[PDB]
């Protein structure tokens, strides 16, 4: 096979345009043109799928959120890079160059790419007036339209969204004690876990892919879900009734590493693309199509499409109150493990 010649990237969904969805939205057609390199893309909708698909091989990158770069790390499915290699690793935020999770024991583990938020996505003809809490998916209640929410909400098929819950519970159930959403004791974890036993009986879909997710809010009913702004933005732009809000309970989010796998047998194009994906006019545009926030702080200028206020609205300030994505870790016994929550949210789901 032609060396150097190809680069196989785990992304999640349009963080890896090349025009075909909008010609306007491109950063990997002049990418091929310079280096020779056919990028080919395998989408992923959670963190534990991307997880299993690294662990498996056959991938030279990963945009990993922050619930799989520490797990990628401590399994060695990813190398650590020289960020001299990296012209544009100068340009990054200071917020995210030194971050904890992808920054392990003094060695660089990826590039950053994209931060954002999870926002409650919902119908604007059944919400007049936009929502401000997330009580709307996990509480059975009659919404503006006179209708019983049960069954027309949907929710997160992947089990970090047990961090949803448990900052709901942070706010309705003060008196339990949670701070951080992702380290639980056993009794705020079981309490989340009763929440999310309630929200059950209202739940449409658990939601993985986001064309099924978008077609639900277009054709069975679904009017209110944890979202991505990407989602939001595509049924936005096919005419859809979708907004969404930063509800008052906070929001938990995701920063995104580019991440070269241990056994990558095109890492020289792999670096390439790390080099590439920092450069400002490809930050904005990717913010501008997905709803995140680049990661070059000078791409909030650079990109048309994001528009001179695209970075603010998107939410390039909410930065510090992001609970970001991570994996839920022991600690000794002290806190509920991510096991855990894998083992049941699946039966949590399942009415189990």
């Amino acid at each position: 096979d032609k060396p150097e010649g190809r680069l196989d990237i785990i992304a999640w969904p349009g963080y890896i345009e090349r025009g075909q969805t909008d010609k306007q939205y491109d950063w990997v057609t002049q990418f091929e043109k310079e280096t020779g390199c056919a990028v080919n893309v395998k989408t992923a909708a959670t963190s534990d799928e991307m997880v299993s698909l690294m662990t498996k091989g056959g991938y030279d990158l990963v945009t990993a959120s922050g619930d799989a770069s520490l797990r990628l790390i401590m399994g060695k499915r990813v190398q650590p890079i020289n960020t001299a290699l990296i012209p544009n690793w100068k340009t990054l935020d200071p917020r995210v160059v030194k971050g904890d999770w992808f920054n392990v024991g003094g060695k660089v583990y990826g590039t950053p790419y994209q931060w954002g938020p999870n926002l409650l996505m919902y119908n604007t003809k059944t919400f007049p007036t936009p929502p401000d809490s997330w009580q709307v998916v996990f509480v059975e209640q009659n919404l503006p339209d006179g209708k019983s929410n049960k069954g027309r909400v949907q929710a997160y098929d992947g089990p970090i969204y047990i961090a949803d819950a448990a900052l709901f519970v942070k706010a309705t159930q003060p008196q339990l004690g949670i701070s951080d959403p992702y380290q639980l004791t056993e009794e705020q974890y079981q309490a989340v876990l009763k929440v999310l036993r309630a929200q059950h009986s209202l739940i449409h879909r658990y939601w993985h892919d986001t064309t099924v997710q978008m077609s639900d809010f277009k054709n069975e009913g679904v009017v209110a879900s944890s979202a991505w702004p990407y989602q939001a933005n595509a049924l936005k732009a096919e005419g859809q009734p979708v907004a969404t809000v930063f509800p008052k309970e906070g929001v938990t989010g995701w920063a995104d590493t580019t991440m070269l796998h241990s056994e990558a047998k095109h890492p020289v194009c792999a670096y390439k693309w790390m080099n590439w994906s920092l450069t400002p006019k490809v930050q904005g545009d990717v913010a501008a199509w997905f709803g995140s926030l680049p990661v070059v702080p000078e791409g909030c200028k650079a990109s048309p499409l994001l528009g001179e206020k695209g970075c603010e609205t998107n939410g390039f300030n909410y930065f510090d109150k992001i609970a970001f994505w991570k994996t839920p870790i022991a600690e000794g016994g002290k806190f509920v493990p991510y096991s855990r929550w894998t083992q049941d949210y699946i039966a949590i789901m399942g009415g189990r």
